[PDB]
Order: C-alpha cells, then structure tokens, then sequence
C-alpha cells in the first residue's frame, strides 16, 4: 500500500563452503536509484558528424561520426564486477579460487517513490503517479552494455546512482579516405546517409509489456540461468621457448654465485632433437621444434574500414597495443572529492605471457646462412614503403591453425561480467570485453521510465511539445549474482603471488576526513598455472 | 624374494583380427633399463648463457639462453615409434590399414637388481637396497616429451637402454634485438632474471608417492584409457587445382602419344562457370570458383619474440620450411658401429600436398589487365624493405575460415606417438609433433632415482655434499601399448603405392658381420585419398 | 623378507574441503634417518661446571651449570613446523584458514638397512643385526622437546637426517651469588651436589618395550588423538585504547588534507562518562574506563634463582623482551652451501598488539594535579636504587585479575606443535613455546639405537669397555599429522595483510646453482580480529 515496505534491503555477499572443494558465492547489491523525467517524450534520430575535427588532414583516428535513436528510456545496468564486489571479497577470491563459473541472476525494482516540483521550490507526493518498467526477457531490443561508456550503476552502497539514458546506433554510410600532413587535396570526407535495406526502429512500446509500478507495488524478473564456461583466476608464463624438456647440460656450475652458468658441451651443429627447418643442422632454442604457439602477431594500430567508417583492428592479448585502458567518473572508482570532468584513467597490464614484442623480431631467407647478412634479413628497423616509421611487425599475422591463446581476465571493479554472443554464422573464439559469454540466451535489459504527468492545457495537434508536470522517483533496486568457484591447490614448493595491503596502496581502502572513497583496480590472475 | 623373479620378458606385437574391418593391434615391448646413482642429490637452479656466441652480430638463431631446475631424477620415455614396432610390423600397419586408434597404455617395473662397486673393481649385491619409483598419474610435474631431445627408451629389444636425467624450465626474462653483419652499435643482448609472480619449483617428493622396490618387488602402472581422433594412413593430393568438376574438352586427342593433347574450344573471355572475380570476364583454373582452400601460406622462417627470447613461428605443412628434420644418435636407429658425436639426421619430405611453393604466386592489382604490367603486380622476385633477399612471400599469411588441412603424420621411429594438450582457453587445432593429442588426461611420466646409499660419516651440518656408496640399478621395463585400426579397401583400378624392401635398402634391415644395426625411416601416408 | 619393501614413501600434504567450511589438513613426512651405533654402551651421569667463566664478576648470565644422565639411545623428534609444511602451505594456511585444530598423529619405521665397516673402507651388509626401537606410549620417560635445541629432523624431504642423543636432566643444587665489574669480595660459586630425595634414573630398558627390527620388518605406533583447543590465526590490534564507543567529535574537519583534524568540542573536566578516578573531574583517553586491560606489563630482564641456579622469568607476549629469537644450522633452514658454525638467527616480531612499551609509562601521586610536579611522578628516567640505568619499570608487575591476553603463535619453520603440560596441582594459563598443549596424554617418544655387535673376545669381567662391530643404520621414518582448520571470511570493506612472493624474497624459495636450500621464516597470525 502507501505506508508499506516492498522490499528489503541487502548488500552481503555470502560464501557457501560446499565439499569437494567448490564453493557458491551470493553477491547481493542494493542500490537507490534516482530518475528525472525524459527530456523529450519523443523517439529521436540524431547524426553526429565532427567533419570540424577530420577535415585536418591526419585525424582519421579523431572520427565520431554516427547516427543513433535517442529514447525516452533509461538503462539500468549491472554488468560490472564493482557493483558485486567490494575489495575484501575480490581479494578473497583471487587468492583463495582456481576458477569461477556464473550460475544465476536475478533483479527486483522496490519501494517506488514518485515527487513533484513546484516553483522556493516545493516537493510534493505523487501518491498516483507511476513508473513504467519494462524487461527485454526475450532480447528484441539491441545489446548495450554500458560499462563501455562506463554507465553501470555506482560502486559504492551507500552512494545514490542514476540509470543511463538509452539509445542505440541507427544504420548510416560514411566514406573517409585518410591522409597525413601534408597531402595536396582534400580527401573524401562525406556522410551518405542511410541504406533502406538496413532501417531498424525499435521501440519499447511495441516490442515489451510495460508494468506501471505506483508507490505500493513491486517489480521482480525471475532468476535467469547462465550455462557457459568458467574464467580462471591463473595466469600461464610459458612462451614457446619454455615447452618441453630442457636440453641436457654437460657442464653445472661449481661455484654457484651471480655470473656463474651452465654449458651445454655439445657444438650446436651436433645436437640431437627435431627441428622444422629441413635444410639445416643447427638446434638451439629458436629453432627447435615446440608443440605448436603461444601468442600470435597482429597489426598494431591497424585501421580496417568499412560501411561506416574506420575502426581499430581488435587485439586478443597484450604485450602499448592490446592492453585496455580504462577512463571513469566519481561514481566509478575516482575520488569522489575531486573536481573537475577530467577522468580517472587506469592501463591494465595482464599477467600472462601471450603478447609479442615486435623489437625482437626478424625474418630471414630460407638458405639460413646464419651469421646473416643485411639483403637476406628483415629487421624492426628496416622502412616498410618508404616510411622511416614503420616497419614489417605493423602489417604482419602469425595467426594460425597452431595458436594458442587465453581469455581475458576479469578486471575489477570496471569490467564487464557477461557479454552477448554475435548473431552470425561463425561465431568469434573470444571477446576482449567480458570473460563470460552468453552463447544463446542472455539476461534481459531493464529500462525505466517515468509515466506522462500532463497538466490541464493538452492539445494533441500542437506542434509544440506536450506541457508536464515536473516529476522525478527514486525506487530501491536489488540483485543476486551466484557464482561457483573452485578453491585452488598448492602445488609448489614456493609460495606464490597474492593481492594484500601495505604501507603504499594503504590509504585506498579507507575513506578521507571529508567522506572520499575510491576503488583502485586490482588483477585477477595472480597464481601461475602450468601450460603444458 | 630375493630369487624370485617378478615378472617375464615380452616383445611381442600380436595381431587380433576382428570382423567388420577392424584389427587390435597389442605391441609390447620389453627393456633393460640401466641406471646410475645422481651426480648431486639436490635441486639445482641452472642459467645457460651463450652472449660468446650471440654479441656477434647476425647470430639471433643461435640462442640458447634459458634457466632450468636440474632434478636427481631420471624419467623412462617411452613415446616414440620406435619403440613399440619393428620395420616388418611397421610395413603391415602402414600397407594393410586406413585409420589408427590408440586404446590403452601400461607399464611395469620388474626384476630390480641393485649392485654397489668398490675400488680393480668388485661388483658386490646390496640385497637391502632400495630404488625410488614415482609416477605422476594426476600429471602435476610439467610435461616433458624426450623425443624431442632423442632421450627415449632404445629402439632395440636386445640392447640394454639408459633412461635420461630428467628437470624442467624455469622462468626467466631476456631480450635480443636482432642485428646483422654491419651493424653499427651493440643490439641490447641480456639476461634479465626472474618474475617472482611466474617462479614454479616443482618437487617429486612433495608431488608423488614413492615406492621403494627391493630386489624382489614389482611396480604396476595400471591401464591408461586414450581418448582421441583416428590417425589416418591415407594421403591426398587434390590441391585448389582439381576440386570438382573439370572443363569440358570440345577437341580431344586423335593420335595419343607424348605431346598430343586436348583442347577446351571456347574463348576464355566466353566460359561458363562462376568466378570470385566480379569484375573479369575470364574464366580459366586460376580464376574458377572452388569450394575452400586446400592448405596456407605462412611466413617462414620467422623468429617472434616473447618474455623469454626470440622462437621460430612453427609451419603446419611442409613443401625448406615444413619438413621436420631428426638428429639421433645409435640408440635411435643410427648405425651402432660408427665413430664420432656426429648424430644422424633425415629431413621427412610427406607425401601430402598441402603446402605452397613461394616461386609460383603473386599479387596483381584488382582491375585485372590479364597481360599484367610492373606497376600492377607484386613477384616473388621484388626486393620488399629493400633487401634482395626479402620478396612478399616472407611476410605473407593466408589463413583464413576457408582454410582445409591435415594433421602430421607419424614419423618413423623417431616420432612421437601421444601428447599433452594446452592448458589454455582456446586450444589449437593440431600439434605439429604427435598425431594423437590427449585432451584431458594424458600418461602419467614414470621417475626412478636409486635411494641414497650411505657411509658411516654422513654430518647434515656439513657445507661439501654427502658421501655415498657408489651404486647403480638395473631394471626390467616392460610396456603394453593397444591401438584400433581398420584394414584398407581398394577403390581403383590401379595399384597403389607400398613400402617394400629392394636391392638398394637392403641391408638396413639386417645386421653386419660385427653386430651393427640400423633403423631406416619409414614413410607412414602411402595410399592416397579422395578429398572432395 | 631380505629383498621385500615394507613401507611407502609420501610427503605428500592433502587438503580435504568439507563444507561447512571446515577443511582436513593431511600432512605427511617421510625422512630417511642415519644412525651411528653409540659411542659408550652404557648410561653417564656427568656434571657440566663452567666457573671459568661465572667466577668473573659480572658474568651471571653466563651460567651453563647443570648435570645429565647421557643415554645410548637416540630421539626421534618431529614436533616442528617445518618438518610437515613447505612454503607454500604455509602459505595456502596462514592467508586462507582462520583456526586451526590439532587431530592425529601417527608414526612409522621402515625399510630398515644395517651395515658394518670394515678398515680403504670396505661396507658390508648385516642380515642378521637388529635395530632396538622403543616407544614410550606411557609417558613414563622424561619430556624432551628437540625444537629448543633445534635438533629435530630435517626440514628437507630430499636430505637424510639424523637423530639427536638422548639426555635428560639429573638433580643438582647450585648457588651463585650475582655481582657486578667492580665488587670488592668474590661472591658465592658452588656446585652443592645432588638432593638424595630428588635423584631420579630412569632407563629405557627397565621402562618400556623395545622391539628388535631387522632388515624385513616394520615398527607402526598407532594413531594417537589429541583433545585441544584451536589456535588463532588472526591477531588482535586493539589496546585499552580503542575499546568501546569513541568520543562524539563536535567539529569535523572540512578540508580534508593531512594535517586537518577533529576536535572534541567539550572541555575535558566537562564531559561525560565513567572514570575509576574518583577524585578527578578531567575525562580523556588515558583516564575513561575501560572493560579489561589488554597485556600486562612484567620486569625484564629478571633473573629468579632456585635451588639449581638462576634463570629468566618468561614473558608471555613482547612488545626487544617476549620476542624469541631462534637459531638453527643448515639441516633447519640456513643456506646448506654456508661454511661455519656460526648458526643463522632471527627474531620473530609478532604482529598482536599485546605488549607494553616501558618509555611510556609513568605514576603519578593520587591528588592528581595534572601538570605534574617532580616529587609527584615517577618516570621511566628515574634511577631506582641508586642505580642509572634501573627504573621503576624493570621492577613493575601489572598482572591482575582483569588482565586478557593472547597464546603464542606459531613460528614457521622452527617452532613447536604440541607440548606437554605440566604435572602441578595448579597449571599455567598458557606456554611461550608451543600453541598447543597436550593438557593429559601427549605422544609418546621414540628412541631408537642399534643393537651391540659383539666380537668373538669379550670379558664382562674387564674394566675396559666392551669392543663392538662398528655399525650403523638407515631406517625411513613416516609420519602422518592431521589438522582441522576453517576457512576464513571476509568482513571488512577493505582488503587485508597476506603473505606473497615478491623481487625481494624471491630466491628464498628456489635453489641455487649449487643445490643450496633454505627456509626463511614466515609470520602466521596475519589477518586483524575485532577484540572488543
């Protein structure tokens, strides 16, 4: 009713010690959510087009040019390991778990509060105002994670957050021949507008049932369950020069100090082993043959374009090319005492070894004369087209049917947690935003809106936009996130690397004298894991 | 006891013929495996260093810097070919069946003697002595292949084999800028330690139980159950070239001889046919459509660098790049009367048609003016970075979604027969040194270490290693390994091609007046194979 | 038999994950022990009398004055940390276990090996000799814990140990009279003699069975069960300064910065609360009353003397008194490729806040006039006695009725498991030496020595001592510990302190090139606890 309670409020996460080593953890997350009403009532298609910024020839990376559908609705995301997860936990797991699957997700909208502004200002009850809730359970509408626009609701339970205002990208052509400075004409540099063959409006009105939740009502979206693959929480080091059994040392040292090494006493023209290069009799550690690879080679900064324009090429692993970098707001991480829009911005270096390091690589002709001489090798430093600047590694790929590679970690508190699978024929092996992945169905979208407020004075055949009434809500929103993961082994006879506190990350975790908080970001795959 | 013995001699393969097809091939193979006490009974941390011969410039390849935990452990082998058949066996299995399947595995420990010298020489019996057997059934120690070194078990069933000291790779760091000869400065050559987040210190004592065999005990290794994909004994031949439905010939010859042939009368420029070239007239062989592609092309001979140096980027097929060479010595199949370290070697030139020949492609512009001009095509004879020795194909990778290809076959007798599968998220598609690829669990490896053998003056608090008695084991192995094969049908008119023994391999599969033998390599993909 | 195995090597330490989130801690140690035959076959009673050094004055401290009954047998001690866990599970325990119980324990003695030598050095095997074994499962023998000697077995599973000669303390009365550099007379030195209603003799043969292992049998003391209490793995933080509810701040800082801080808006002889200072309005930190107090404070550095000499009084928790220093050789954790006998050394710095810090106390006259006068305080600079460097603190006992402290915690590797309580009427509160505590039946002790190997002269009737076979032994020793710990959870925002492997104690957990080991010390009680 008015005067009654829909819901509780809970922000524990519960650790459940099954036997046989597996483990369920509950993530609880309770925010307050405060929304305003929309800006406009009215479906929008908007073109974004910077030409003032890509004219100059040289900033075809600076491209923002789109066009999208603005809605009257907004987004209520939960799909970042922050909102799940404080420090303390996150250490617990990554010190103590192996693995880590995703079993269940549920959501609930409680305890709906509806005011007016009247103009001193005066907030009154709407006791009969209501919220429109909707819930995308069979996936119509298109896939938006916001934790990319870092979006996502706030990190800290004590903290109201605010939903996102939702949108999604319209069909549109775009041609634009890059440049550099210094080119004679004007390179082509125009937005063609939209292909009919490709036209998609949704609408939340058409495609969802919408509950219209007054002060005294409540909201609950059944448990979804999850069925993919679990993420590990160990990271792998051995390259492909560390794959097998080690060649035998004739020669140990005596004298164990700093400088002192092993030989191994056998010219290495006169070694025994297999070696994928038919035409010489040298082994080393180069040329021996390995199982298959770690890693590949990609073209770093590699801009391949298509019916829309340019976009950066994809790297699966990192060595700074395939390293993610994050930027983010006070809700999100940042001191929430400072001033000012510039971001907090974090580069996440990975802990496993799968990248390259294209200052070390070569190719030389098949005679391998070995000593080799400067017409029968390709260095990192020769000009590729005439261009003091770029070398082979930028226009090379070693990805073949003998890679191997890894996921990508999890990264807290900014990451994602589950992602959509493509809707295409064949499916991609891997995402670089999230760990999980929905193969076939994946948790519905919840959008948020507050109902039309209309005053006396409502002509339908005005041009003008309708006249409300100011009204804004606040409601309580509620999650459960069950993981299951494995409690890891000892297999070692040395300790391993663990996440903990000291005297320099110490002031982190604790708030200020004037209530700043902050959540640095943590690495996820500390313990070594053993390749092969 | 002490006089009676534990187990018998077997060395047979017996060959159980099943109907429907289908044959079990059970090959047992029995050695006399002799065992030294180890040089030193501790864990060594070992760094090989070779900057004499990489600080001269041009030298990358010849790398064999790494760090390795040396281990008072031997390890029995015993994945090889080799060791399992002999070259008559070999003939029926490659000339009689199709596929391959490998069913079970087991090994045992019998007939343990432990003998102590004293200085002439006295070889005395130690009747209480004792040999440390441990085996890695939950496979925790890292996995090491000997047939990459040639460390495996002797190929001779009357010849009493070593096993080989066994240790592993331990982490490191190091980076090697490429040079050649020329250059002016001194290229960055350094070793530059361990990442504490990757050290792995494997122990057998804290990892496996040990049993102590006397001399009249036995150690059994139950029946390990493969689970895995035939190995087929058929090659193909059918590249991109002969997929479908050839052309119609309108002439055919009259007079058949050497140089009469037929002729396709209709104009090029006047075909029928579908084409991926959509905007040429033409359609020949080059330019028809064909299903998918058979094969890849691949960078060879290129060296990518990662944490732990500069590696060869392996091939999948061969043809000179792809071709597998093997270097062994006189326990392996090299002729047991020669003189000298010098190993024997053979390059294994496959009969499958699946790899590329770099003198035949190339690149011409999309308008495609047949009789091509310089400006519009790239050869396999132009300088690319301006070295003479660098053409395109260097740098070229043409594996994509189309791409079609054949696991390695196996490689008499010096191949590997079964290996372990990546520990990683995304797996590769093949390995490039085994046929067979256990995906989950994999044979456990089987250490021996003769126990310490002490003297009366033994002090734990003394600096100088321990003073032991010098004793060395001799052993019985014995192993019993099951494949599933099918027998071949014909399907042509024509014969095809078999292994057989003519006057010119003759004697390499007898033995010489003073004992000398010999195993030749075999080719195992004879008979050929429609793939489309 | 002669040529048969009776027993099973395995250092393996298994964690079984019951839920509730209770878990089985398995640990089990296997050694292979080399024992000498004894120098002298029959029982010493010898008196150790070092007045060279204690008749110099000033030298006190230095007393080593005792007397011992030296046996022939040896002691088989495994009650140390290091004996059951490597690093890394002390690792895996001490960062994921809260308690920690103490279930079973169980001993072996196996694959017994006993030779003879003969003078070059000839070694001979002796079928018929046996190893005399006894176990005092009665407790009838006196108590001897090794660890205080550092003389248990090896901390190694790799390296053969030895066990420690038995010994044990016989009656004496001693008094010395202290003195200091500069005393005018000689103060009293003498060795009284021995008590004749305190003499106690005490033999192995008279008190317990003793087996007579050969070559082919085994000795197996059963499983003994403990009933204990769990000790703590996480440390307390709070004083009697950070008990209860803090004061309520009037002014809160606004600029939140580094030396901005609160204030308590009140007066402090106008505030409310309850002090145990009856005569005084002032109400602070120091004066407001607080449940208990947290420690004691005890004289340090006080020597008590008794009828056997002088000694120090024990502390129960240190603050450098209370904190115990170790020192140990290379079988216990020193670099095994050190030379001399210099032993390594280290003190344990505990992180419980639980001790006193002696330059911070004062006591001042009860009419408490606060700004102290000289003749109404009395301070840590104040000569007592007379003397300069003696204050008030070194004779001031604070131990009372509300006094809560802490037990000890556990000292990787080198500290003790169990121990036996005392046989008093009234018993301590706690032991400095042990977290656990057998409180009725403690394991029983197992003495081994091998039997005398006679020649074919020997007179009973001859003074000299008997002439024996110079033999020695090698058995292995087994030995199966079972913990029951609980996992921890956690309940802060912020992360906690947790022990890892980092730059700068990286190569204390791998060898070196020479096979040199060691095992540095590591801190247990790390995690905070909420006291109050």
């Amino acid at each position: 009713g008015v005067g009654i309670s829909t819901g509780t409020f809970n922000n524990q996460t519960e650790f459940k010690f099954l036997e046989n080593g597996w483990v369920e953890i509950t993530a609880n997350s309770s925010r307050l959510v405060h929304l305003n009403m929309p800006e406009s009532e009215n479906y929008r298609r908007v073109v974004v087009n910077n030409m003032d910024k890509t004219a100059v020839n040289g900033n075809m990376a600076l491209d923002d040019i789109h066009a999208q559908i603005v809605t009257p609705w907004s987004l209520v995301d939960a799909n970042a390991w922050g909102v799940w997860f404080n420090p303390g936990d996150w250490q617990l797991i990554v010190n103590t778990m192996s693995e880590l699957h995703l079993v269940s997700f549920e959501q609930e909208i409680f305890n709906v509060v509806l005011k007016t502004v009247s103009e001193t200002k005066v907030y009154n009850n709407d006791l009969t105002a209501s919220l429109m809730v909707a819930l995308d359970s069979n996936n119509t509408m298109p896939f938006t994670p916001a934790a990319m626009r870092s979006e996502t609701l706030g990190f800290y339970p004590w903290k109201p957050t605010i939903p996102t205002p939702w949108r999604y990208y319209f069909q549109w052509d775009r041609t634009l021949i890059p440049s550099h400075t210094g080119t004679s004409g004007t390179p082509t540099n125009i937005y063609h507008g939209t292909d009919p063959d490709d036209v998609q409006f949704y609408t939340i009105e058409n495609s969802v049932p919408v509950h219209l939740l007054r002060t005294g009502d409540e909201f609950a979206t059944g448990t979804f369950f999850f069925d993919c693959k679990p993420c590990r929480l160990t990271h792998t080091w051995q390259t492909n020069r560390a794959l097998g059994l080690p060649p035998f040392l004739n020669s140990l040292p005596q004298s164990e100090g700093a400088t002192n090494f092993g030989d191994i006493g056998v010219q290495q023209d006169k070694r025994r082993g297999v070696t994928q290069m038919g035409n010489t009799n040298y082994i080393t550690e180069a040329t021996i043959m390995r199982p298959a690879e770690v890693g590949y080679s990609a073209p770093y900064y590699s801009f391949e374009a298509s019916t829309q324009g340019p976009f950066k090429t994809p790297i699966a692993a990192g060595r700074a090319d395939g390293n993610p970098r994050y930027a983010f707001g006070r809700q999100h991480g940042q001191k929430t005492t400072t001033t000012g829009e510039t971001p907090e911005r974090f580069t996440y270096i990975a802990h496993q070894d799968t990248g390259r390091y294209p200052e070390g690589d070569w190719i030389q002709n098949i005679n391998f004369n070995l000593p080799v001489t400067n017409d029968n090798v390709l260095l990192p430093t020769d000009p590729i087209g005439g261009k003091t600047g770029i070398n082979y590694t930028n226009i090379f790929n070693t990805y073949g049917p003998l890679t191997a590679l890894n996921n990508v970690p999890p990264v807290y508190p900014n990451g994602q947690i589950w992602d959509k699978e493509f809707d295409t024929d064949l499916k991609p092996r891997l995402h670089v935003n999230a760990p999980f992945v929905c193969q076939n169905n994946c948790p519905g979208q919840l959008f948020v809106k507050v109902a039309p407020n209309l005053t006396n004075e409502y002509d339908p055949d005005a041009s003008a936009n309708m006249s409300r009434i100011v009204t804004y809500s606040d409601f309580w929103w509620k999650g459960k996130l069950v993981f299951k993961a494995k409690l890891r082994a000892s297999h070692t006879w040395n300790p391993i690397q663990q996440m903990s506190i000291n005297v320099d990350n110490q002031f982190n975790y604790v708030p200020s004298n004037i209530g700043g908080m902050k959540i640095v970001y943590e690495k996820s795959q500390l313990a070594p894991r053993k390749l092969y």
